[PDB]
Order: structure tokens, then C-alpha cells, then sequence
């Protein structure tokens, strides 16, 4: 049983507390149900890496921005590249509940019209990390912003590259997004610019991470 075996990496391994799980409620309550493991492998990369300076695509209810800034030094950023007005509210409630609030600069707007803006701007080949989970459509645009905007050695995160296994499913044609899909993955394979590394966790996570040339 492989939820038995999920259930168990949950239990064994999640270091939960009241404020994550509140917010991963909270989100579940909304008119995908937050995976824990990842928000941690997420905050261990940052501190790995030792990241200050960070880019995300997506935020949401804002559980991988909180788990994101927990991980930076006091003096550490993240530029968030909101998709969701209905939801910043939650988000900033739990960063301020967390103490990161300050660490964290929202921009709301279309992802492609902020991207575009930070490649043309001082922040360009500055941020350690870039986090993105969004409109799997524009991956690929998403993908080729996020290599601009990291630092040589800097990592890239692309979320739910499996997409419900729908990347594998020969019955599943003619669908945009996971075309989308598809296409960065193998793209992603045979690029030179950086090492890959594609990992099983809640709905696939891609990683890439930027090389020095
Ligand atoms: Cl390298
Ligand atoms: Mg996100
Ligand atoms: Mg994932």
C-alpha cells in the first residue's frame, strides 16, 4: 500500500506545528489538500543552500512562502509573485503569526507581467532559490525567467511536474496542461544549463539547479 507508506512519511517524518496546521485547514476549507513534506523539504533546501534572497510563482494561502522565509536568516527576502487576490489575507495573517511577515514582499499580478518585470530590474542573476507552482501552460516561460533570475549555483523548483501521474497516462490526449507538461519535462532532460534531479513527493518536484559556466 503506498498510502500506508505516505501516511507513515507523514507521521515519521512531519515536524508540524499549530500555525501549519491551521493555515493547511484552513486552505482545505476554501470553495489539492496541502502536502506537509514538501513545505519541509522546501525550508531544509533553503538552509542547505543558505539561501537569503528567494522567488515564488504561485503562493496561495502562502504555506510554501511561510515554510520558505522560517528557513532564511533575519535579514533574508522572499519575493512573492502572488497568483491569488481572494487569498492574501490568509496568507499575511500566517506569516505575521509566524514572525515573517517582514521577510516577505508580495506582488500581486499576473506572473508573466512580474517576471518580466524582475529580469529587467537590478534583481536579475541575484536570488539563491526560485519556487514555482502555477498555471502548468506557462511553464516553460516560468521556467526560462526563473534561469535568468537566479544566481549561478542558484536553485530552481518547478511543483507538480507529475501532475496526478496525468504525465504518464498514454489515455490522456489533447489535454493543454499536461501537453505542457510533458514538453518541459523532456525539455528539461537534456539541458545543458543545469542538474536535474525529478523527485516523487506530493505530485512530483523538479529540481534544477543553475550551472556555473
Ligand atoms: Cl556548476
Ligand atoms: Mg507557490
Ligand atoms: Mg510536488
Amino acid at each position: 500500500l503506498t498510502q500506508s507508506v505516505l501516511q507513515y512519511i507523514r507521521d515519521s517524518s512531519v515536524r508540524d506545528n499549530d500555525i501549519l496546521r491551521d493555515l493547511r485547514e484552513e486552505t482545505s476549507k476554501l470553495p489539492m489538500q496541502i502536502p506537509p513534506e514538501q513545505g519541509q523539504l522546501l525550508s531544509l533546501l533553503v538552509r542547505l543552500i543558505g539561501a537569503r534572497k528567494t522567488l515564488e510563482v504561485g503562493v496561495f494561502t502562502g504555506y510554501s512562502t511561510l515554510c520558505t522565509a522560517l528557513a532564511l536568516p533575519a535579514d533574508g527576502r522572499v519575493i512573492a509573485c502572488d497568483l491569488s487576490e481572494e487569498w492574501v489575507s490568509i496568507a499575511r495573517r500566517y506569516w505575521q503569526r509566524a514572525g515573517v511577515a517582514d521577510r516577505i514582499e508580495v506582488r500581486l499580478g499576473d506572473a508573466h507581467h512580474s517576471l518580466e518585470a524582475l529580469v529587467g530590474s537590478e534583481h536579475r542573476g541575484t536570488f539563491d532559490l526560485a519556487f514555482i507552482d502555477a498555471d502548468k501552460e506557462s511553464y516553460d516561460f516560468y521556467y526560462e525567467h526563473a534561469l535568468r533570475l537566479v544566481r549561478p549555483g542558484g536553485l530552481i523548483i518547478l511543483d507538480n511536474t507529475l501532475w496526478s501521474g496525468k504525465v504518464a497516462d498514454p489515455s490522456v490526449v489533447g489535454d493543454p496542461e499536461t501537453d505542457s507538461l510533458r514538453r518541459i519535462n523532456a525539455k528539461l532532460l537534456t539541458d545543458e544549463r543545469v542538474d536535474l534531479s525529478m523527485l516523487p513527493i506530493a505530485d512530483g518536484l523538479t529540481l534544477a539547479r543553475k550551472r556555473k559556466l
